């Protein structure tokens, strides 16, 4: 319910970091995870999460794991990350003040 | 089409890519390279790597925002021709 | 150079690079940002937020291979101005 | 003697998977590490070395680190990974046979 996989080329940056917020909002925390080129994505979400005092990190996995290739004809191996995010003391804060309405 | 390689599969493997585009060029004598927005640092790279190891000469390099349904992407669109090292590099092999 | 911005440093947060643009463009109007090699992907990432969010309007993106002091690496010029509700999201920020 | 830092955007990508070569070769292992954009060139050289059976990971460490920054006014915080390859059983006869020399 809570897991972001990060693949599509088509998609802006902050799709995946509003999509994060989301589900830190929704369920407290949230899975990003990405393969080879996509790592580079969920390390920027995370940084900005993390800079700008949405989130807190819990775990970050990073691991070579085997796809199956069938051009290939055996399995390549990617790098993959996959990274829980909880929501911090001020992220609820912070997403009110976004529009001006903390007390 | 033919001799146009998208890059949009965080699942391949980089090699894959640069060695698509140097059989691309055997056959077609030039390639297309094209991708959006995270993929392409994966162009640039098999791009720098075709020349710095003498398969290929650039011939136009194109970076723009396109639209996509609406979103704004930057899309970089590269074209390669084989070097004059090329065969032998592939003989080599 | 004094509305130059030279991605480079990888110890640097993205938002470095944006907020430094939106600076820029403050004083300047435009804003060049330039990168090489690894360093395009983040250049391509602050043009992107900058257009989606509002903030500016490309006015040129050159991609090229340069020498440097040897090998080759690809390099990445945007020039950005300010859009016109640029003035009016800084106030609201 | 055996860590490589990526962190200049001049270098071309095979600069580091050759010294991570050179290194194994000299020591057995080679420790990569890298922040923010450069994790994606640590990654794609792991892939590289382990694709075409030079490398096995013994070790891959992603976590978010505070980096000094005066213009901030505190630190700012960065993905950092760290990869530890150690020589394959392979590697000797592929770095001959790049040359046409196994026997
Ligand atoms: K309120
Ligand atoms: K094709
Ligand atoms: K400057
Ligand atoms: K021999």
């Amino acid at each position: 319910k809570n897991r972001i996989q990060v693949s599509n080329t088509k998609k802006p940056l902050f799709f995946y970091v509003n999509l994060a917020k989301r589900y830190m909002q929704q369920y407290n925390d949230v899975e990003l995870s990405a393969l080879g080129m996509a790592i580079a994505t969920v390390v920027t979400v995370t940084e900005i999460l993390k800079n700008n005092g949405f989130a807190v990190e819990k775990k970050i996995m990073t691991s070579i794991v085997d796809i199956k290739d069938d051009a290939r004809g055996r399995p390549v191996q990617k790098a993959k990350i996959e990274i829980t995010l909880v929501k911090s003391e001020k992220f609820d804060e912070l997403m009110a003040a976004a529009n001006e309405e903390k007390e």
